């Protein structure tokens, strides 16, 4: 008992879909079948969703971009650059040097 350590909510098949709050869900959509680990930090371009109940790693690979709330889109950018459709976009506000 119980899952993978680190695991709370486990199938038989999936792997882990809910990792106790300390941890970060990873779901790899591997083909085909989707598998989830329990990790302490997340991988390169993953971005780390923090919350109350579990945290979760959400690709995030867009340049210039804080946090993606889900997949590859981007929901808040770096100051000063614009975000449109979850990309983000320079200028650029006294003067841009
Ligand atoms: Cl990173
Ligand atoms: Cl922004």
């Amino acid at each position: 008992q119980a899952c993978a350590k680190g695991c709370e909510l486990c199938s038989e098949v999936n792997g882990c879909l809910k990792c106790s709050p300390k941890l970060f869900i990873l779901l790899e959509r591997n083909d085909i079948r989707q598998v989830g680990v329990c990790l302490p930090s997340c991988p390169p371009g993953y971005f780390d969703a923090r919350n109350p109940d579990m945290n979760k790693c959400i690709k995030c690979k867009i340049e210039h971009c804080e946090a993606c709330f889900s997949h590859n889109f981007c929901t808040k950018c770096k100051e000063g650059l614009y975000l449109h459709k979850g990309r983000c976009y320079p200028a650029c506000p006294m003067e841009c040097s």
